């Protein structure tokens, strides 16, 4: 557990894992994304491993809003993956098992923020916020280790692009084409309009 956990005003529940919009974001490379029409049944607690469409939920750090969409091409067997290591402070949850996503979120809060990869009821890997980037040169090695391991695991589970941290960091960047996830919902960068909107929690 955590003596000093991330004191978010909310816990992530199954109600934050309701997916309904027919459109998701598809990775062209590590950062460039385009709209795509979801081709699979996004009502299931567990998604199949024979495709590369994963649930993606973006959650307000303050718990007011959330965006429930799909990301195609991030991975094909990531069960639960949560990161609070964003420049906005907002929370990203990606995966194919809603229970593992909830578990990774709870564990992320327990360790005081950061990155948590969970799988089949267990925590596969975690990086506390202090080790997600090299804030202190003293910790460089540790950072590197924590990072590389994460890479390896994500690469084993279908992440084929160069840098998943890059991906996560630029999901909300409305100046990079072609579609982004914003507090107002998914966002068409070229037409500068909200597509399907966010949900008030």
């Amino acid at each position: 557990g955590g003596l000093v956990p991330l004191e978010l005003s909310y816990d992530m529940t199954m109600d934050d894992l309701q997916f309904s919009m027919p459109m998701g974001v598809k990775m062209r490379n590590a950062v460039i994304m385009e709209p795509y029409m979801i081709e699979i049944d996004n009502s299931m607690e567990q998604l199949s491993f024979d495709h590369d469409e994963s649930y993606l939920t973006m959650l307000d750090r303050h718990g007011k809003w959330r965006v429930n969409t799909m990301i195609k091409g991030f991975a094909s067997s990531v069960q639960g993956f949560v990161s609070s290591f964003t420049t906005t402070g907002d929370i990203v949850a990606i995966g194919k098992n809603k229970a593992d996503m909830l578990l990774a979120f709870a564990r992320m809060k327990e360790i005081g923020g950061g990155i948590v990869l969970a799988e089949n009821g267990n925590i596969l890997h975690e990086i506390p916020l202090a080790l997600c980037g090299c804030a202190s040169s003293e910790a460089y090695e540790d950072v590197l280790e924590k990072e590389q391991k994460l890479r390896d695991l994500l690469t084993e589970r279908g992440y084929e692009f160069c840098d998943p941290i890059y991906t996560l960091l630029f999901l909300q960047s409305t100046h990079l084409p072609y579609i982004r996830i914003t507090p107002r919902g998914i966002f068409d960068v070229m037409k500068k309009t909200v597509l399907f909107p966010s949900i008030m929690r």
